[PDB]
């Protein structure tokens, strides 16, 4: 609900899986929530948000608004470090941590 920034990255997160949303409106969005986590002193939520927006923009390099090639979307979806940090942002601790702020 209410200041849950990190509940709004994973429903753009998830929106961005589905081929729903393009570039660089996923990563314009993504910065969107990150500034709300950052202004509210949601820092691992800010963080976590900054480094799958770097995943993104780089994964989007060599295709330099349009859809996100299928491609960009599965070598995201497949690193590691995006299903660490997307889960992050999802788990409750987080969720309950943005709300509480
Ligand atoms: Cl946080
Ligand atoms: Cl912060
Ligand atoms: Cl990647």
């Amino acid at each position: 609900k209410k200041g849950d920034y990190a509940g709004g990255a994973v429903k753009i997160l998830d929106m961005f899986e589905n081929g729903q949303l393009g570039y660089p409106e996923v990563t314009l969005k993504l910065a969107g929530e990150e500034a709300n986590a950052r202004r509210a002193g949601d820092e691992r939520t800010k963080e976590a948000i900054h480094a799958i927006v770097k995943m993104i923009s780089d994964a989007m390099k060599p295709y330099r608004s349009q859809p996100i090639p299928g491609e960009v979307i599965a070598q995201v979806t497949s690193n590691p470090e995006y299903q660490q940090a997307k889960a992050f942002l999802a788990s409750p601790a987080t969720q309950v941590r943005n709300i509480e702020r």
